[PDB]
């Protein structure tokens, strides 16, 4: 058998910033 | 037998900004 | 057999922003 | 067998924008 | 057999906007 | 068998900024 | 006393 | 006492 | 006293 | 007393 | 006292 | 005086695909 | 004197989806 | 005096689709 | 005076995809 | 008294 | 005087994913 | 007087990937 | 013979 | 011949 | 022939 | 024969 | 003949 | 016979 387990306790924060660009 | 299994305690806060750009 | 199995307990605030392109 | 299965006991506040593009 | 279940116990505010292109 | 186990108990913060560039 | 067996849903008891 | 055998649903006892 | 037998579902005693 | 057997899901005892 | 057996879940007890 | 001027001449194609998430 | 001038002379194509989300 | 001019010449397609939410 | 000038004339392809997070 | 036989998952008794 | 000029004469072509994460 | 000019004469493709995280 | 003066719409002649 | 003077608007000539 | 003075907008002749 | 004098927009003569 | 005074903007002829 | 004077923006002559 086959077995995946993801466990969070704890607070995430992401920030993602894609772009600003110029042509 | 296969087993996915997640499992989420805490806060997560996620900001994703795409854009700003000229052209 | 196969088990798909997702458990959140926390809460998620998600923000998303796409635009503000100038041609 | 197969079993899927989605239990959420948070509150989730989600915002999306998307637009202000001039031309 | 095959089982679908999805279980929501919490609240859920969501925001959508869609639009302010000047052409 | 095979058991993939992953476990979070930490708080993580990641920034990610993609852009600025001018052509 | 509380026995569930072949739980696929959500269980709350208070 | 609450007994649930083959629970697909969603039970709440309070 | 709580007894849990093939658990694949959420589960909350309070 | 909390006993649980084949557990897959998540238990939440309080 | 908590007894776990196969424990592949998250198992929380306060 | 102050002059915003913007004069786009080529096709745009632009798709967004926001959702998909399982909690 | 301020002056905001948009003009545009070629074809816009825009899809959006927002959705698609199991709770 | 202030001059706010938006000119659009070309064929404009939008497709927007908000929903398909199961809770 | 203060002159903002933006000229495009070529053609413009963006996909954008955000979403897919299990929880 | 905590027993964990074969645990795979993540326990946590405060 | 201040002037910002922006030509862009070429195509552009950009893809952004944000996502797939299990938690 | 000051002078920002930007000149884009050349095929431009950006790919760009945030994600893929198990927590 | 085409003669624009302060032009800040779109003029196009064919 | 076209001439335009403070042209605001779009005008189309063919 | 074509003479454009002071010309914010898009000017197309063809 | 194409003059522009102080030209802010896109001008496209074909 | 192609005469261009304080070109601030995109000219293109052909 | 192209001249320029003060070209801060692009030129393109085909």
């Amino acid at each position: 058998f086959l077995v995946h387990s993801s466990n969070n306790f704890g607070a995430i924060l992401s920030s993602t910033n894609v772009g600003s660009n110029t042509y």
